[PDB]
């Protein structure tokens, strides 16, 4: 019902951004988004370097969630993501995990045809819509949308998709939730620099939780719970994400930290979100089955 | 069953100078009996990790001389079956693994194997998921301790190295000199504590000699995916190496250019973590085999 337009967009997660809309806890809110190029790239002979880089990574927002105060967390249920008709990718030498291996700058447009993302005649990828950039305002200095952090931001986590609940911190009153950078498809790592970048519309439900039960950001799918951390190195983000899960498990259950460690090492999985942003992002994942067996919800 | 190697014949280093305990021809079935990665030294939960003989950790059964295998070939190794013992073991040690600085006290725990389950406690059970942790050929240069992965394989701790998986390793010295060990009853991506559920057992495999080295090694193919494996000092670099191995393979061997290959990977492939606890860290890039079928590979 409450609908946030793609003209109402920000480039930094900033506590001083004026809210574009407000909602109550439990309200459903629709966010319309531009692609991460602010829809500047519309043909395949248009180079990445041709656009205004001041307008990359627009996030729709911020939303003021009434009842949210410093120390709370948002529980955000992703009910649906609808994408547009065509996505974009850019390959640029010197960018991304293959930067030194790429030879020429390439722009590719991807028709969305049903639930297929058309790479070429013979290659069609599954339509797997996700949110790349989702976040609340940090309490101190503004952080550009292109950088991830404890507040969220540029997480590029493929599990931030329909049916997932995302958990973010409330560090300023009202939270100031903003999102953008939808993808039609993207693998773990986002190794080129980008997913199939695309505009769309996200429907979410936003709940205010008055107790912050675990380290943030975090998310829950139909089957698994995941702690997320970002750092300068993948080495450091992986360790932090893992420690986030173990200390949570230890704190909230009859398990000792050593027992929690054994559980994670035997039954949990460390995953890579993206290795290409100014901070790298990893998530540690444990089946909800185990949390229920340890009496945790 | 074809050729059988007992666990009495173990090596601690992947070394071109280790004398073969056995020979086979290309296509033979080979059975490897293994000791656990403590050489079966921990049998009781009051034994400290620091009470065992460390010059006997990471035993590999082998080396096997594969006749017809020559420098420049690769081995194609089909894991037909892995049988484990009736009890596994884990060790939590302050100063070791991802949780090193969070752990309070050294802890050893025994896991009965019961049916298709790893018994963690009265309330918690893990699925029995047998895998091989240490599999490798002899490096051409100086010997490499079994605990360290490299281009030759070694301590890869990759959970996809499991029954029904085909593993590909380099032949860098004539005969290859294949050795394997370090079986687990369960383990998650990252092996974050330092160990999986460590257990002895028996591996049945078929070993084929391939005369053309078609992709960067090590590598593997499951029933649904193909993956490139790389190890490095940092997980950052292992990730970037695994990814570049996939991308340069696809570019070199298919009609795709390197830009196009990078887009396919970023959009459709996933970067995964094998382990973060060994002297080198290991990562893998995985892409669905139906994309290779499409590309005529
Ligand atoms: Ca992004
Ligand atoms: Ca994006
Ligand atoms: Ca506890
Ligand atoms: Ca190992
Ligand atoms: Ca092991």
């Amino acid at each position: 019902m409450i609908r946030l337009s793609n003209e109402n967009t920000i480039f930094f997660m900033d506590k001083e951004n004026v809210p574009i809309a407000s909602c109550q806890s439990g309200d459903t809110v629709i966010f319309e988004t531009k692609d991460c190029f602010s829809d500047q790239i519309t043909n395949e002979e248009q180079a990445l370097t041709s656009i205004d880089f001041n307008r990359v990574n627009p996030a729709t927002g911020p939303l003021y969630v009434e009842g949210a105060r410093r120390g709370d967390m948002l529980e955000i249920e992703i009910l649906d993501i609808k994408v547009g008709k065509q996505g974009v990718m850019t390959a640029a030498p010197g960018l991304g995990a293959l930067g030194e291996s790429l030879n020429s700058p390439t722009t590719k447009l991807f028709p969305i045809e049903g639930d297929d993302v058309v790479y070429s005649t013979g290659l069609r990828l599954p339509l797997q819509p996700m949110i790349g950039v989702i976040g609340t305002a940090p309490p101190g200095e503004p952080i550009n949308n292109g950088t991830p952090g404890p507040h969220g931001g540029n997480l590029d986590t493929k599990d931030i998709k329909p049916g997932t609940t995302v958990y973010l911190p409330v560090e300023v009153d009202g939270a100031l939730l903003a999102l953008g950078d939808l993808h039609a498809a993207m693998g773990d790592g986002e190794i080129l620099i980008c997913g199939v970048e695309i505009a769309g519309t996200v429907t979410l439900k936003v709940n205010v939780k008055k107790e912050r039960m675990f380290p943030l950001p975090a998310l829950k799918t139909d089957t698994h719970f995941m702690t997320i951390a970002s750092a300068e190195t993948l080495d450091a983000a992986a360790v932090q994400a893992t420690k986030n899960m173990a200390t949570f498990l230890a704190n909230r259950t009859a398990l000792s930290i050593e027992e929690a460690g054994m559980l994670l090492s035997g039954a949990g999985d460390l995953y890579v979100s993206q290795i290409v942003n100014p901070l790298k992002t990893a998530r540690f994942s444990l089946a909800l089955h185990y949390f229920e067996k340890l009496g945790v919800d």
